[PDB]
């Protein structure tokens, strides 16, 4: 039985080679997540194929039909086996899906151009304008938070005109970066940091986290891999894996 | 004598009297505390559905 | 009773601390500074982490 791996296209987890055009199936990808995925597969036993997410997202629940849409939805209609990528572990998808131990420790930051020094100063003026990735764990954060800068916030964003917010991180990036610092883009540390070290330099992460979470492989729930894969991100971390990992496509690769 | 223990002890250390000691570096791994239970444990659901809705509510940064 | 956390005795092959409480059945949860490990995790359950940590050092200043 293959493996039906889901995953999204997402620097540095999961982004084309070089040379893509002359390779095939999982040869065509390279990052954090494909490293784990050939990992996790090799202490698991088993074969797999990596496939990007068809709808390009990460996983929400929608209101009105109650369908899940992203790796989420994948995994939950049995499109895939497992979701290895930066997917979140929160409690509306805990309800649907299993999640491993987290592979990798993160938090919600703020990415600005080279006058805010934090998520207080944000909600203190209007002059530059803030948003987050749709269908993402960042927007749920801001739409279930009752700390007052952070419920501030997202009334500021939700009635937003134009929309802030951005149907990828690449698009949340390159909306800063054009914006002669009148917009900051909320984004996942580790994201955040990765740009931070990539040409053309001229981003940077600002203030410390707004919370404390971490990403997770994703299964469905009664799969037969989850009890495996779990103890595989365990041994994993603990062999010094994930950090090496960490190290290689963030910081050997810095260009800045 | 230089102790080894984890971040989390060694910051709550840092603030108390007499205030003679301190954390340096950085972290040498990442890990984290979990509630635990017996294996196939009734619990176990409901206790990681809390942990992860009282984190979400920022409880857990408000207790730390 | 014992103060610990919770290890295996490579001879005698039981379990101490709050790990042995919950493996013998004495105590039917263990909320502590109990961290998440492979070792552990193959004989008691544990939520996602309730706070994240790391090995660090402390020296006198
Ligand atoms: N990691 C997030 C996506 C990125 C974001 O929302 O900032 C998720 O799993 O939904």
């Amino acid at each position: 039985k293959t493996v039906v791996v889901t995953t999204i296209l997402e620097s540095p987890y999961v982004m084309m080679k070089k040379n893509h055009e002359m390779l095939e199936g999982n040869e065509r990808y390279e990052g954090y997540c494909v490293d784990l995925a050939a990992e996790i597969a090799k202490h698991c036993g088993f074969k797999y194929k990596l496939t990007i997410v068809g709808d390009g997202k990460y996983g929400a629940r929608d209101a009105d039909t109650k369908i899940w849409n992203g790796m989420v939805g994948e995994l939950v209609y049995g499109k895939a086996d497992i979701a290895i990528a930066p997917l979140t572990i929160t409690l509306v998808r805990e309800e649907v899906i299993d999640f491993s131990k987290p592979f990798m420790s993160l938090g919600i930051s703020i990415m600005i151009k080279k006058p805010i020094e934090s998520a207080e100063d944000l909600s203190k003026q209007t002059e530059i304008a803030y948003g987050t990735l749709d269908s993402g764990s960042t927007k749920e954060f801001f739409r279930r938070s009752k700390i007052a800068v952070f419920d501030k916030m997202w009334t500021y964003m939700r009635s937003a005109e134009p929309s802030v917010f951005v149907r990828t991180t690449a698009e949340g990036v390159a909306r800063v970066r054009k914006s002669k610092g009148k917009y900051a883009y909320l984004l996942e540390s580790t994201m955040n940091e990765y740009i931070e070290q990539r040409k053309p330099c001229d981003t940077m992460k600002v203030g410390g986290n707004l919370d404390s979470k971490g990403y997770g492989i994703a299964t469905p729930k009664g799969s037969s891999l989850g009890n495996p894969v779990n103890l595989a991100v365990l041994k994993l971390n603990e062999q010094g894996l994930l950090d090496k990992l960490k190290n290689k496509w963030w910081y050997d690769k810095g260009e800045c």
